């Protein structure tokens, strides 16, 4: 486990016969505790979710690190960004539809994944996206559908405002990556950004007005009207109006097969 460089706790590259010819892998270190990130990770065998390899141990035995596969395309934010040119809206679709299919393995186990975003989906290929970052990841407990605990932009408003997630927490967050892929992650449509033309005070505060009063992020200009309308579904006001991943899957699946 020779160290490369820093890829996002932290995210380190590392090559694992001593002749550095050795494979590439990501490693997670902190510097509480990723005991259940990397339990949770290693339950989880999905083609749309990152692949656990093994653990590995850190200076004096007395750290756990998490090997895991690396993927040099790195994450769709950045791959969006620089490739909008020539991406058109049927890939889009198709890595809308691959996130969802993760989501819901996801919500059948339990996890809230809380974390999602386009900054940390992975590409595998140009055809192929990931989910990765399961660090703020938690497992419901088997008799209750949230949590509540002690990037605004992402989260629902009961995440915001009273410390509440939960699967349909993560339903928001999905809506903010559709958006993310539509407008491929332009800086000048942002979700910050927009929030910022949407006041000509606090962000937080004056974010939690404008969700109040149903301002959402606008259609990007480019975005199939279909799309826009599950992204404004995701954004219900009340949690359980917005849309099961199993519900948005079909849609996905409908639209990018057209
Ligand atoms: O040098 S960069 O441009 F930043 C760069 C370049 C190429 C890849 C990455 C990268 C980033 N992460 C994580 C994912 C989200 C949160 C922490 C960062 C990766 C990456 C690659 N494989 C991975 N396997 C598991 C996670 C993971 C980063
Ligand atoms: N979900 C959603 O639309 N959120 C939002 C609204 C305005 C500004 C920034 C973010």
């Amino acid at each position: 486990l020779k160290y490369i460089s820093q890829l996002g706790g932290s995210v380190e590259l590392c090559r694992y016969l001593g002749d550095n010819t050795g494979a590439l892998v990501a490693v997670k270190q902190l510097q509480r505790d990723f005991q259940r990130e990397i339990q949770i990770l290693k339950a989880l065998h999905s083609d749309f979710i990152v692949k656990y390899r093994g653990v590995s141990y850190g200076p004096g035995r007395q750290s756990l690190r998490l090997v895991m596969e690396y993927l040099p395309s790195g994450c769709l934010r950045d791959f969006l960004q620089r490739h909008r040119a020539r991406l058109d809206a049927s890939r889009l679709l198709l890595y809308s539809s691959q996130i969802c299919k993760g989501m819901e393995y996801l919500g059948s186990r339990r996890c809230v994944h809380r974390a999602l975003a386009a900054r940390n989906i992975l590409v595998e290929s140009e055809a192929h996206v990931k989910i990765a970052d399961f660090g703020l990841a938690k497992l419901l407990p088997l008799d209750k559908d949230y949590y509540v605990v002690r990037p605004i932009f992402w989260y629902a408003p009961e995440s915001l405002s009273d410390n509440i997630f939960s699967r349909q927490s993560d339903v928001w967050s999905f809506g903010v990556v559709l958006y993310e892929l539509f407008t491929y992650c332009d800086k000048s449509c942002s979700p910050s950004a927009e929030f910022l033309r949407m006041m000509g005070v606090p962000a937080l505060s004056r974010l939690l007005e404008l969700l109040e009063e149903g301002q959402r992020l606008p259609a990007p200009p480019a975005c199939p009207a279909e799309v826009h309308e599950l992204m404004k579904l995701c954004w219900a006001p009340s949690p359980q109006d917005r849309p099961s991943f199993s519900a948005l899957g079909p849609q996905l699946d409908m639209l990018w097969s057209g």
